[PDB]
């Protein structure tokens, strides 16, 4: 099959979507991967062998005075700027004619598409190509939505979608996935979890983050990330910054700044001078499946989006929940279910947190003998299940099958 994949502008969706573009290649099938020209430069390479049956559809965001050129991600447009953020949707809405144009001319099998594409779900109506909406999340999150406006998006794309792609399996949610065969009538198929393949990701493994990670004892640093894009204000970054401190542990901080944060503001006075050998902040992008890969990782502080979710599982890392918003919730919710992970205390009303929240997860996940043994053994009981990769490519194999009834 010709299969268009068109992820949404986040490398949570770019990466997982070029992971399963592979896994379709692999059984000689043929992808078009469409998303922006720089989003695209900045994705992991294509495996050599696989690189014509991968074809990448550049389309140019139209310039939207206000959006800054390269402004291409939500990782590039932060969330604590609402307006930029829009001007971003409205630029990603005029990719409409251009992917209309390219759809025509693909000779398309599927159109395998995001929630917020319901421009592309009408070019598949248009050019009669059956289209595929993606909801690469948790079951327990189809099963919580199951129970122009972002929702209207989701109903538009939804309506005009043939069928529904979940990223799970009844053996990691048996209590959900059986009974979750339709969404508003649409039916789902789940592709299973979709571990990523560490070479895949064509990280740098002598990065100074792994380097560093090298000279620290075995299960002792809590890596800390919040994935590509949620926001965190520099008064929530000090009271998990003072959090990490208190709790004392060995840690590994990927940290995204807020914006008009200098590197002076960024962190509490004095935090990294006090921490110097004891933890690492970094202000970039850093290999996240080789730093999770690394023995001297124990625990993850996360914000439970999926990819990080499964990557954290998938290497047996207990996790530290602090979920900021959308999917991360429930996806928080279902670990804390599995006792494989514990949520950072919440204030009711304002879903805000402080230090001693952090602090207390933390020595509950990673410092405290006992707590910390009944994490590690059921986060080890899920890796057994999240790193099969063979039963994770035979629901590949499944999800193929599906497209082609
Ligand atoms: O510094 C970083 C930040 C993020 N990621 C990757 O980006 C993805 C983030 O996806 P997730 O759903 O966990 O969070 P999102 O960014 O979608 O909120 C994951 O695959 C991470 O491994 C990374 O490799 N390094």
């Amino acid at each position: 099959m010709h299969v268009v994949i068109c992820p949404w502008l986040a490398f949570g969706a770019l990466l997982p979507c070029l992971d399963l573009a592979q896994r379709l290649a692999s059984r000689g099938h043929r992808v078009s991967f469409v998303s922006t020209p720089r989003n695209i430069s900045r994705l992991p390479p294509v495996r050599p062998a696989l690189a014509p049956l991968v074809a990448f559809v550049a389309l140019p965001l139209p310039r939207v005075e206000g959006l800054p050129d390269g402004a291409e991600s939500t990782n590039d447009v932060p969330h604590d700027r609402p307006d930029m953020v829009e001007l971003h949707r409205r630029a990603f809405d005029g990719l409409a004619a251009p992917f209309s144009e390219f759809l025509g001319t693909a000779c398309a099998d599927w159109v395998i598409v995001d929630v917020f594409h319901h421009w592309a779900a009408a070019a598949a109506l248009e050019h009669k190509v059956p289209c595929a909406m993606m909801l690469l999340g948790s079951a327990h999150m189809i099963a919580s939505i199951a129970d122009m406006s972002l929702a209207e998006r989701f109903s538009l794309t939804l309506s005009r979608s043939s069928l529904v792609v979940g990223r799970s399996c009844v053996e990691f949610e048996p209590e959900t996935v059986p009974l979750l065969s339709t969404l508003r009538g649409k039916p789902i198929t789940f592709l299973g979890l979709m571990p990523p393949l560490h070479e895949g990701r064509r990280e740098d493994g002598e990065d100074a983050t792994v380097r560093w990670l090298d000279a620290q004892p075995a299960k002792s640093v809590v890596y800390v990330a919040l994935g590509s894009e949620v926001p965190l204000g520099v008064e929530k970054v000090h009271e998990l910054a003072l959090g990490l401190e208190l709790a004392g542990t060995r840690f590994l901080w990927a940290l995204r700044k807020p914006t008009g944060v200098s590197d002076a503001d960024l962190l509490p006075a004095g935090f990294e001078e006090r921490t110097r050998g004891r933890g690492v902040v970094a202000t970039r992008w850093v290999p996240q499946m080789s730093i999770l890969a690394h023995a001297a990782v124990g625990a993850f502080l996360t914000h439970c989006g999926w990819n990080s979710t499964i990557e954290g599982l998938m290497f047996g890392h207990p996790l530290i929940m602090l979920p900021i918003f959308g999917d991360q919730g429930p996806n928080a919710r279902l670990i804390e279910a599995k006792n494989a992970g514990l949520q950072v205390a919440r204030n009711d009303g304002d879903g805000s947190f402080d230090r001693e929240g952090v602090a207390a997860a933390i020595r509950a996940v990673a410092v405290e003998e006992e707590s910390s043994k009944v994490f590690q053994a059921k986060a080890k009981k899920l890796q057994e299940i999240v790193a099969d990769m063979a039963c994770h490519e035979r629901y590949i194999d499944g999800f193929i099958q599906q497209l082609r009834s």
